[PDB]
């Protein structure tokens, strides 16, 4: 069947992914109680905006869940799917003379429907006369609340859908459920996504000289994915630690370089931290191998039935075993995770699902409690984990004055502070380790392929090879 | 005072810019005569915003008119001023402490912005009903390119005060059309940075390449060596294959093929605006040469002939006049040239407007103000503004020469028309492709300034495509 492909070496994705997210999400609702024959699945794609009150054009880029069902580039579609038999219709925008003089050739319903491999195209002046002609129970449509943003999923509507029953309620949990799973198609998208960010990593930290703006890094990053990967958009706004990001390269920083491209909106999110001048120091080498130390352990520690936040809790450990070799903290590091102090140092979650979104979707659906406390409380899932989830595992150390001071003020985590020692590590920077990872039936596959020791970033760094 | 700058070798901006863009709204609005005593003028700033439901959040780019008064980066803030003194308040975010995880203070953006005051904005209400103004002065109107209507500023508690919607906008509007001197410097720094673009663009174009690897190198060029976060504009190298400009040109450059790159970095919310049309191959054939020199005529002659009380759409048609008359010297073309263009002839081939204003906005403000009318014609319906050309306007000057199945096809049909065309030499230029040539330009006293830098004639874009240094002519 047809693939999307932006030539050179970029990946030929088959449309047909698409096709098996939408009988996924047909066979799951299927055996959703509440669902009623004859049922509807209705999904308004995006549509182009523009900035503020000008005709400035912004990067247009799909909704999710419409891109998860469908697969379609196109601004201001619709598309729906007859949860009984599977049948998918595209509804397109009809263009004006005015498009084939200003931006091009005017394309069929034919046209759609062999690019896209649905099983009918229609105009989206028609959809109420469309639907109306099928005769459904209900439309189901999408409403909920997205656990990272707050935010409420924004349902279709048309011109005629107050004629229909409309169901709000089922879809949402049901296709966040859906896309929690990655299919093997996805992997492979996901999988490629990490290659080209790895990458472009790599030639960061080729790149790095000591008096560099952080921002031509990051320019060159989206340059070699865009040029290289066909990745337009960055999956995140990238943050490159050390709205462009004017700092300057000092002799002396650790930088943390946090970014990744995204290909037909299937994200990565890749983290590194290594010295600006190439040569860990002893401090900057025991903070750097602290993280490295949990992360290889929670990469190894994870499986089908683990509980992200016991892999969360397991880095703090660590973490805190590292800082009182170091001289940072002293007594009993039981006591330590008693207290929480290791929020202090990782104030966020370990990792997030991801997939079309960055922080993608299904971290707490129902019957899943975020947990009140510190650390655990800015986890974006407490579930445990199964195969077919994809994984940011990506853990920190960070020296934060106002965190540091709140617990130099608190007796239950003072004590455990050795002030002359962390003076030496205020300003010291932070160091984050992000891998993406997928769940097997075993353990993991890292997907994530950058220089990771002390040994291997030197000699990056240094140009050898 | 202060200046905004990305180091290296940007520009650094001084923040007086916005400050003299301030007293030039204050000055026009004191001798407004529907001006209150105690008026102030009320803006605000764009908020940050994410992907649909989403957490991912989208590049903040702030709005146009708050820029314009105040050169503010962050999201979240409101902007006032004091008609009568000039007193300039800026209102920022008040930030948890999870933000930390520094947080600045507001003397902080006080000394930043160089504005007279700074309050946190949920106190804004407070603030204006202490100060005591007799009417808030907020921002409505219609943009003239988009058909939208700008947003007028609103805080809980703004029903408490007296609000004008109708005075300020055409009045900022006319100070934006109007650049000053501190404004041009940005203006001529975006376009240096967007022609030295350009001719990487020109100097790396291989047969066989993708558009967008051009497109990457070009946002590369100028993030990386301008600051230019943002382009001005969707660049223009696929609509066809994926439905908006913004989606990756994935057509693969060919030999014999014209390449036509529009593409514009934005400085500081400032924008440039240039095309460049050249051989995917480095060499002109006789065609491509005939086509290009017949924009590259009509483009110096509207340069030459642009300067104040000049009315744009007499320039308009001055470029239609040109066409045709290459176009007939080209035998694609043949019979009166008066005819012609009496026949609307020059709007099949280009069916744009020949340029409009430029700013903080590509298609910048002002174009079309209260008493100035589009006129009903083919190809100057499509015009951006129908002003008459003063000192201080900035004009994109963009003709061009285009191919397009339909439009000729239509004239071919058309009785009026017909009869100019040849069909045995125009069959010739069926998927010749596209020439435009876009130059940003200043009107000054007595002409233009011409503020773009790139190779224009034969021989230059071809020494330039064969990797001579610039300095060569
Ligand atoms: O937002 C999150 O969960 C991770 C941790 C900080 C950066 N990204
Ligand atoms: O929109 C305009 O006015 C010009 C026409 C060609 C592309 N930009
Ligand atoms: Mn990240
Ligand atoms: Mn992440
Ligand atoms: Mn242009
Ligand atoms: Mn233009
Ligand atoms: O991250
Ligand atoms: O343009």
């Amino acid at each position: 069947g047809p693939s999307f492909w932006l030539g050179n070496e970029t990946l030929k994705v088959p449309l047909a992914l698409f096709a098996l997210n939408r009988q996924r999400l047909c066979e799951r609702l299927r055996k959703n109680p509440a669902v009623q024959a004859g049922s509807i699945v209705v999904l308004q794609g995006g549509e182009e905006t523009q900035r503020y009150c000008t005709d400035t054009g912004v990067l247009f880029r799909q909704e999710s869940f419409f891109h998860w069902a469908f697969g379609v580039t196109e601004p201001g579609c619709y598309g729906v799917i007859d949860v009984d038999t599977g049948k998918s219709t595209l509804f397109v925008p009809r263009l004006p003379a005015s498009h084939a003089t200003w931006m091009g050739k005017i394309h069929s319903k034919e046209h759609f429907k062999e690019k896209y491999a649905v099983d009918d195209v229609q105009y989206v002046d028609e959809i109420a006369s469309v639907l109306t002609s099928q005769k459904p129970s209900v439309l189901l449509t999408l409403r909920g609340v997205n656990t990272d943003s707050g935010s409420v999923c924004r349902e279709a509507s048309f011109d005629g859908i107050s004629k229909f029953e409309v169901n709000n309620t089922i879809l949402h949990p049901e296709i966040v459920e859906c896309r929690v799973f990655k299919t093997d198609m996805e992997l492979e998208v996901l999988r490629y996504t990490n290659k080209i960010s790895s990458e472009a990593h790599r030639e960061v930290m080729k790149a790095v000289k000591v008096g560099m703006k952080e921002y031509e890094l990051e320019s060159l990053f989206e340059h070699y994915c865009y040029s290289r990967g066909g990745m337009r958009h960055s999956s995140y706004t990238c943050i490159c630690g050390s709205a462009p990001n004017d700092r300057t390269i000092q002799n002396g920083d650790m930088c943390l370089f946090d970014m990744g491209g995204e290909y037909y909106c299937f994200a990565s999110d890749i983290t590194c931290s290594f010295p600006a001048n190439g040569k860990f120091t002893a401090d900057q080498k025991a903070v750097y191998e602290a993280v490295l130390r949990s992360s290889r352990a929670v990469m190894g520690a994870m499986k089908p039935g683990v509980w992200w936040p016991d892999m969360h809790r397991l880095a703090d450990r660590i973490h805190l075993e590292e800082l009182a070799h170091m001289g940072i903290l002293s007594g009993s590091v039981d006591a330590m995770v008693q207290a929480h102090l290791g929020a202090v140092f990782m104030p966020h979650g370990l990792g997030h699902f991801l997939g079309i979104d960055v922080h993608d979707v299904g971290g707490y659906p129902e019957g899943v409690e975020r947990i009140d406390e510190p650390g655990l409380r800015s986890l974006r899932t407490a579930r445990h984990l199964q195969p077919g989830m994809v994984l940011t595992v990506e853990p920190g150390i960070y020296f934060i004055d106002h965190l540091l001071d709140e617990a130099l003020a608190d007796p239950a985590r003072a004590s455990f502070l050795n002030r002359e020692v962390l003076q030496r590590f205020r300003g010291f920077g932070r160091v984050r380790i992000e891998e993406d990872v997928v769940v097997t039936d075993s353990g993991i596959e890292l997907l994530t392929c950058v220089p990771r020791t002390v040994e291997e970033i030197e000699a990056c760094m240094a140009g050898c090879d």
